[PDB]
Order: C-alpha cells, then sequence, then structure tokens
C-alpha cells in the first residue's frame, strides 16, 4: 500500500453570488 | 494497492447567481 | 490492484442562475 | 484490476435559469 | 504503507460575493 | 414606475452530469 | 420611480457533477 | 428615484463537483 | 435620489469541489 | 442624495476544496 499525491494546478476562479448596483450610477466596469 | 493522483488544471470558473441592477442606471458594465 | 488519476482541464464555466435587472435602466451589459 | 482516468476538457457552459427584466428599461445586454 | 505528497500549484483565485456600488457614482473600476 | 421584488422559496436542486464508478466496487451508495 | 427588493430563501442546493469511484472499493456512501 | 434593499435569507447550500474515492477503501461516509 | 440597503442573512454554506480519499482507509466520515 | 447601509448577518460559512485522506487510516471525523 502507498500513497502519493501530484496535483498540479488547481485551479477555482470563482466570483459567485450578488452583486448590487443600485441607484443614479453609470457604471463602467465589473464588481465581484 | 497504489494510490497515484495526478490531477492537471483543475478549474471551475464560477460566476452563478444572482445580479442586482436596479434604478436609474444605465451601466455598461458585466457584475459578478 | 492500483488507483492512478490522470484529469486534465475540468472545467465548469458556470453562470447559472437568477438575474435582477429592474427599474429605469437602459443597461448594455450582461450582469452574471 | 486498475483504475486509470484519463479524463479531458470536462465543461459545462451553464447558464440555466430565470432571469428579471422588469420595468421601465430599454436594456441591450444579455443577462445571466 | 507509504505517505509521500507532492501537491504543485494550488491555488483558489476567489472572488465571490457580494458588490455593494449604490448611489450617484459613476464608477470606472472592478470592486471586490 | 415601481420595482417591487418578492421571491420565496427559489431552489434549483441540480445534481446533473457524469457520474464515474469504474472497476471491481460493488457499491451501495449514490454518488453526485 | 422606486426600487424596493423584498427577496426571501434563495436557494440553490447544488450538487453537479462528475463523481470518482474507481477501484476495490465497496462504498456504503453518497459523494459529492 | 431611490433604492431599498431587502433581502432575507440568501443562501445557496453548494457542494458540487468532483469526489475522488479510488481504491480498497470501504466507506461509509459522505465527501464533499 | 436615496441609497438604503437592508441585508439580513446573506449566507453561503459553500462545500464545493474536490475531495480526495485514496486507499487502504474504511473511513465514516464526511470530508470537505 | 444619501448613503445609508444596515447590513445584518452576513455570513458565508465556508468549507470548499481539496481534502486529502490518504493511506491505512480509519476515520471518524470530517476535516476541512
Amino acid at each position: 500500500t502507498c500513497a502519493t499525491q501530484r496535483l498540479a494546478n488547481f485551479l477555482v476562479h470563482s466570483s459567485n453570488n450578488f452583486g448590487a448596483i443600485l441607484s443614479s450610477t453609470n457604471v463602467g466596469s465589473n464588481t465581484y
């Protein structure tokens, strides 16, 4: 029995949920 | 019995849920 | 018995659910 | 018995459900 | 029985949740 | 013009895709 | 023009994709 | 123009992707 | 123009991705 | 123009990614 782990380039570029842009705001952007 | 793991380029570019753009806002953007 | 895992380019470009664009907003965008 | 996994380019470009565009909004966009 | 771990380039470039841009703000940006 | 949102019990009990059960495994389970 | 948001019980009990059960494993479980 | 936000019980009980159970392991569990 | 935010019980009980249980391990558990 | 923020009970009980349980370990637990 042996246990060798070789994980390369694990990535989660997560940008998931709610974004609140509300009032009187003409926005050139992209909010997380 | 052996256990070798070789995972390359695991990725979840998640941008999932609710986006709130509400009122009086002409927005050139893309909110997460 | 052996266990070798070689996973390459796992990806879920998830952008799934509800998007709330509400009132008085002429929006050139694409909200997540 | 052996277990070799070689998965390449797993992808789910999911953009599934409800999109809420409500009132007084002439929108050039595509909301998730 | 042996336990060798060789993990390379573990990464989570997480920028997940709520972003609050509220009022009278024409913003060229991208807030986390 | 008004914008009132009253959403109750939004749900997506998603368990969608590929399930990999491979070899020499009599499994009493249900894998996501 | 007004913007009132009253969202209650937003939920996504997501358990979506690939599950890897490979070899010589009689498993009473349910892996995400 | 007004911007009032009243969001209650925002939830994403996400447990989404790959689960790796590999070899010689009779497991009573449920791994994320 | 006004900007009032009243957000209650924002929650993401996220337990998303890869779980590595490898070899010679009969495990009563649930690993994140 | 006014900016009032009243956020109550902001929470992200995040326990997301990789969990490494490897070899010769019968574990009653739940590792983050």
